[PDB]
């Protein structure tokens, strides 16, 4: 009711592709126990998308999800944070543009840096409608995690977009001027031109993962004097359920029996949706964000939520959002709910079959697919959208 007009995230989505297969099902075929993926990464359903369906066709539909006739008017900035780019020059965001419908007078472009491209399009945006508050812009989250049949990684894969408009006097999160980013030189993992998975060095990863949050939160106590009593939830950036949870858990263990067990159980909340997509990448953060939100009973208008962003390579940011007051009025439980409930679940032949194909952009051809914005064609390379 005082001071500076706020700035935020005004409403926000999530897509995925309408396919999943059982992680039961999963680790049956691969002959592994279920508990290794139920347990041991915390993951029960993931999704899996044909190549009829890229990220442009996820970032279309998930912020056709939440953009209105008046929003594409005042929208001057479309960004795409992802790391399943699918041209090494024309930016995601202008096919975004597009199908989006959103004004010609904008900039558009897209971020990489591993998972946490995406949160460098929020901040950006944030500061663009900080000084120009009559002015939107569309931030999205849209990768495609595919690790190989029978590899290592399978079972952390996943597919979609999520989805963020950004604006003044926003109707769900506040963001404060707390940022703490880190930056390092490490190769934990990556993807090397003409790589179609990623390298990965596993147990570095972890490593540096569970360290950046450490440094990133430590440094953030130090200039703010803000400690977990403070937070009334934290949402984490996860390459799967169990490691964002192994990070928590090592940075909160000092902490009153009382704190760990309130944060730990808003922690549950945020990873609801995420046991049942897996992978989102750049998305994978604000697919927690939401999930806490719409799972949530007991959050509330003025608590603070802190969001930790991390990306491989490595580069990490910490930040906090105040709930706005009517929130829980514009978020999307019945819709997302229905997204995740309505998917069909593929057996794991029909998975490897969905898996297996490939794309060739160098033959011209028709794709069929009933999904809004999923790819109907190629010529030339250049890729068509129905719509």
């Amino acid at each position: 009711s005082t001071g500076s007009m706020t700035i935020g995230i005004d409403k926000i989505s999530f897509f995925v592709p309408p396919y999943y297969i059982d992680m039961t099902a999963l680790a049956e075929a691969r002959n592994v126990d279920p508990g290794k993926f139920h347990i041991g990464i915390g993951q029960d359903q993931m999704a899996v998308n044909p190549i009829s369906q890229d990220i442009v066709t996820f970032a279309a539909n998930a912020a056709e999800a939440i953009l209105t006739k008046e929003d594409k008017e005042a929208i001057d900035m479309v960004i795409v944070g992802t790391e399943s780019s699918i041209d090494e020059s024309k930016a995601a965001a202008v096919v975004l543009h597009r199908l989006m419908g959103i004004q010609p007078f904008a900039r558009s472009f897209e971020i990489k840096e591993a998972c946490y491209g995406a949160t460098a399009g929020l901040q950006l945006a944030k500061n663009h409608v900080a000084l120009h508050p009559d002015k939107k812009v569309l931030v999205v989250a849209a990768d495609i995690a595919k690790y190989g049949l029978n590899s290592g990684g399978e079972p952390t894969q996943g597919a979609g977009a999520v989805a963020m408009l950004v604006s003044s006097e926003p109707r769900i999160l506040a963001l404060k001027e707390d940022n703490v980013m880190l930056t390092q030189d490490i190769y934990d993992f990556w993807r090397p031109t003409g790589h179609p998975y990623p390298m990965v060095d596993g147990p570095l990863s972890n490593e540096t993962y569970i360290q950046s949050f450490a440094q990133v939160w430590d440094e953030h106590k130090k200039r703010t004097g803000l400690d977990f009593a403070d937070y009334d939830a934290l949402a984490f950036h996860i390459p799967y359920t169990k490691m964002g949870k192994k990070a928590l858990l090592a940075k909160i263990s000092d902490q009153t029996e009382a704190e760990q067990e309130r944060i730990l159980a808003r922690y549950e909340e945020s990873i609801i949706y995420s046991r049942r997509v897996g992978n989102l990448y750049t998305g994978s953060l604000y697919l927690g964000l939401i999930s806490l939100l719409e799972n949530a009973t007991t959050l509330t208008a003025g608590n603070q939520i802190g969001l930790f962003s991390y990306g491989s390579g490595a580069v990490a940011e910490f930040f906090t959002g105040e709930l706005v007051a009517g929130y829980q009025n514009h978020l999307q439980k019945e819709t997302h709910l229905a997204l995740l409930d309505n998917r069909t679940e593929l057996s794991i032949a029909e998975y490897e079959a969905m898996f297996a194909e490939t794309l060739d952009t160098d033959i011209d051809q028709t794709l069929e697919d009933e999904l809004k914005y999923s790819i109907s064609a190629i010529n030339n390379t250049v890729r068509s959208y129905r719509n």
